[PDB]
């Protein structure tokens, strides 16, 4: 199956990005909209369509099988799932189209930055770094004593990829060239644990008071963290379908792990505990505490990316008017209070 | 034999419009027409094609595979055609080979054709009390009936005429004959309990394409959707495989009792009260199975919302086992 | 059913070589020892099925060189000598014993002169049945034994209690299982702790260890005779393992060097078994009964035998025929 | 195939491989590379592990040929090097009666560790890893130890597979024991790890062993470990040359590549300056003979094991000389 899929990906052109919606570059384009089996094309078209094909020379059929090992990587948890990757890599596309990213960046950043978005989750399990710790997991015993154990994990599988025979896009590259690719690769993965962006989150404002200067090789690697965990965040930053519906995943998942946490004995965090856990005051304190603030810097920036930061404060808002909801008033639809 | 030669490999349209549908109830078909019908769902998936099978050779191994089946109320050909069957429709409704090799998927079709070979009616424990020669041959090592399944499977394909994989490569014929060992022990429901929680932590965790045992938990979790699978259907088909299972098992405790041993609860015709049993069964080991299937496949949900509907079914038909007034002859004599 | 002493005088002796009876006395011989041990009469063995049951493992071994009904033959006749001399009845059950004798008769039936590892690697039937569960081999013996009671008239055991009709098939199965050398080679430090503690005739698992133990000296025992046995048998081992090396090469595998008749040097590989895998063996027999002392005598008086002649698979001076024409 | 018969046929008895197979005298690297992992099953088979573990005997054989297909093959750090280390630590159980000194569990997980602990490597050291800025080093990046870390991972992973999982008799609780073993005795083998313990080992020495102290017993394991990682230093003249020849080829290999890079190597992995038998008289004094004294001082039964390393050290220094060429080459020609 997935050699068919490679066939065609392979011999039968890369679609036109303008063929995939007509809004496909705009800041209000929806990437979950696009059929899952249509998503492998799609970022044959927007790796095409940032020139990084033709100016990296990169090998077709390589990286045919490289997308499709990239999408195979992915598990099916409610959240973390090549959907998601798919998702955040499109947001990346969007910031290179919309936001001039080439005034202040590489060109090998901007790459690194791409394919870091469609890795940066591979294999997730639904779990969090904290029930890795927790759980005594493989996974704990390789990078516990390092931290950032999934992202590390994410990093190792984007790299057992690459080591695959047939699937390094990257293999004609230089030494030096290679090196680079592989540490930035290294340093956004990472950039992806919330815990990191909230250890450099006074360098970002720094850098964003001061002025972006981009002779400055740290304001290139704090850019680029900001850069990804802008993407990660992105489904903030769409309409009042998307986050109801991401909400309705991340939480899923969560509530999936607090589940897990409790049949071991231990007692979930509240926001893991779908006895304790109440959705639009966590909705709302993450968009507050964490997601407002990441898209003003990006605001702060990039004057362009001002419609975001009103989309997330917007969405924040709707948390706060649709909370009351969560009171069942009068008598359940049931008519029954057996619920009791 | 000469119809299935004469006639061809048939459309799987041709035989129902509704063939590949879960809707669709494979006990329907004629007996005389399931040999045609085996061949028509591998020719449906391509396994002819893509393994360069010797059509005769296949028409000989199926219809050897027919005739090893002996006549109880349950565990004879139309089960097995059955499972089979649902085999095809796992394969045609979700996303199979998203998730396992082609290997893997024709090894479990013909692990399903061949999975109850020469079935007496009796399950493990009674071969080894009645000191059978199965019990003698296979007890130590567990899974009495699986073993003599397997052997027998075996038997058949070293039988000449009748080995459809006689040109496979080395590596890819031992890979089916693992595959058709693991599969067929698999269908002892004994090896399900003691994976039980296997399956639960793949489901938790989610299946890795990657992990070589996730596959083979997969292919355990699919063989016992496979069993199972009567529970799928309508009312009828679990309330008609409800009479074949409880004939079997009541004929197993009649003989444990001439034995001067007494039967479980399930297999005494005079103990056991066949809704509160068959509810349990629907509820603690069925609906378990297919909501991991669920879990694992979205596409598999209204399979789980089937055998959940038939359990509702059966509590609400519960009460028409307490006699209330007179029989229907209006005679106490029963007494 | 003749009595013992009209079979020769020595019979009942750890001198006396099994091999020395002709084929045909075989059946009779059979019958004759277990008479001698009493089973038949205590065990009430109906005497035309015995004689049937007999006849038929006969017939069930097949003719490589060494893995023949001679061989099953002479091993019964060493699990005779053993009752006989070492007074296994004041270590093991009655049921045991015959268990023991029946598994020696049954032990290598149907076996193709090839060990376990070639039935896996042909892809043969043997291993599609057996290869998951190990001793391919072995559980084929059992199986065969299993299917000769179960044909009519061929049923020893059917009068039995249902007690001692389980405890015949479970003490069958497993004495058959030990006689894959792969089992001894696991086993080998319990046996060494059971001797070094003493065998308690009340510890369930000391009669299934000593039991193993028993099997694998009745199988080796052709190395308890005098010379001519242990060259004889050498040449009947090396022509089957010497085949099983040339099918191997057919198949485009590499055998083993004791296997491949253009490396395996005899006296090298047959001094090696004996000193690493025959000798302790009567090593550990001794030490659980000092009876058995001459056994072990005769295994190491007969390894001196072969480094005394090793030096004759070197050519000094010139061939027979006083050509070179082999170079 | 070759895991056919590893399965099928017997383990064969240790004392059949060669008469003198336990002893310090024999050289491992003498045993063909197609007959060690059958060599291996025999050596767990006599210390017991197989029968007080309860090892699925197909899982030990996948185990055993996934370890060894887990080695590339550098001119050192190759499967033949973990077989003689292994071997090593089979002769240290048989010859100082490691029973006595620590737990079953213990001493299974240190020769599990010897098996596994150089998986994977390539033929360069840990300072290249950080120089060339390697994925290695990129996941473990917080403290040194980075191939070492690696070689556990590899470890990790066998244990992991499908049908190679020798540790899945043990309970949850001793499962977790063992993997935090593995991982303290192959980061043990980072002789920076060594140097940081060397004190902490002569005062364990200077006092005594004792068995019912805990930190005793993570130190011995240590000294064993790294006792088998320089075993070959412990053989004949031979041995010590020929090892010589197949480290410095791998040093001065890194050392060619990080002149391209542009990175200054190590004198001693630079071909144009490292003088061999200074550098090897050198790592014999100062790394080697301390080593072995320790073990001595611990065990009087390795006292042996010191005098062949300090006779082989004396041997280096007989023929240093060689490296200055007196008289003609070999071939009577200036020409070079
Ligand atoms: C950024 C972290 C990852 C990726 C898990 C994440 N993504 N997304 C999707 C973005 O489109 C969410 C995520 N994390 C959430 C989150 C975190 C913390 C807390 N928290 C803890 C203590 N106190 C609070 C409020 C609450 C809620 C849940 N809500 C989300 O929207
Ligand atoms: C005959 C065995 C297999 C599982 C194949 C089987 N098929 N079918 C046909 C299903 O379409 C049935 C089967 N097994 C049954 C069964 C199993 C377990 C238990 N059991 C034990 C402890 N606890 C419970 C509830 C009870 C009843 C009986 N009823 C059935 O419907
Ligand atoms: C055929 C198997 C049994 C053990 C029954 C067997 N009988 N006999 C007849 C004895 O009277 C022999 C047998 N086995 C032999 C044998 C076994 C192992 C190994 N081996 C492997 C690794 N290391 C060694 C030493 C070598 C040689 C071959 N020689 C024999 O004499
Ligand atoms: C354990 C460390 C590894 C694997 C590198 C190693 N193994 N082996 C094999 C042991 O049997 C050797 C190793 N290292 C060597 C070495 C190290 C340091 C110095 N050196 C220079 C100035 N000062 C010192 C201490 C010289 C030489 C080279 N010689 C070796 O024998
Ligand atoms: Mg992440
Ligand atoms: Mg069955
Ligand atoms: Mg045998
Ligand atoms: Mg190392
Ligand atoms: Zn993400
Ligand atoms: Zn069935
Ligand atoms: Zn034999
Ligand atoms: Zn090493």
């Amino acid at each position: 199956a997935m050699d068919d899929e490679y066939t065609k990906l392979l011999h039968d052109g890369i679609q036109p990005v303008a063929a995939i919606d007509s809004n496909f570059a705009s800041f209000t384009y929806t990437p979950r909209s696009l059929p899952e089996d249509d998503t492998s094309m799609a970022i044959l078209s927007m790796l095409q369509d940032m020139n990084f094909i033709n100016n990296y020379k990169i090998d077709c059929p390589t990286l045919a099988r490289f997308c499709l090992m990239v999408k195979k990587g992915y598990r099916d948890p409610p959240y973390h799932n090549w959907m998601h990757a798919f998702s955040v890599s499109h947001f990346c596309y969007l910031l290179y189209k919309n936001l001039e990213l080439t005034n202040y960046l590489e060109d090998i950043e901007i790459f690194a930055l791409f394919i870091s978005c469609m890795c940066h989750d591979l294999d997730h399990r639904g779990t969090n770094n904290s029930f890795q710790v927790a759980s005594k997991s493989v996974l704990a015993a390789l990078y516990s004593s390092e931290g950032s154990v999934m992202e590390r994990h994410h990093f190792a599988q984007a790299i057992a990829i690459l080591n695959t025979h047939g699937c390094n896009i990257f293999d004609h590259f230089s030494r030096k060239d290679y090196q680079r690719m592989l540490d930035l690769m290294r340093d956004i993965i990472l950039a992806t644990d919330l815990a990191h962006h909230l250890r450099i989150f006074k360098d970002l404002q720094k850098m964003a008071e001061v002025g972006y200067d981009r002779n400055n090789k740290q304001h290139h690697r704090l850019l680029l963290c900001l850069l990804m965990t802008s993407c990660d965040l992105s489904d903030q930053t769409k309409g009042w379908k998307t986050t109801r519906k991401i909400a309705e995943l991340i939480y899923k998942e969560f509530f999936s792990q607090g589940d897990l946490e409790k049949a071991m004995g231990n007692r979930p965090m509240e926001m893991m505990d779908r006895e304790k856990a109440y959705i639009p005051e966590l909705q709302i304190s993450f968009m507050e505490h964490i997601a407002m603030p990441i898209y003003k810097l990006l605001q702060d920036l990039f004057p362009k990316a001002a419609e975001l930061y009103e989309r997330v404060a917007s969405n924040r808002e709707h948390w706060t008017k649709v909370s009351h909801k969560f009171t069942i008033r009068g008598l359940p639809s049931n008519n029954s209070l057996d619920f009791l």
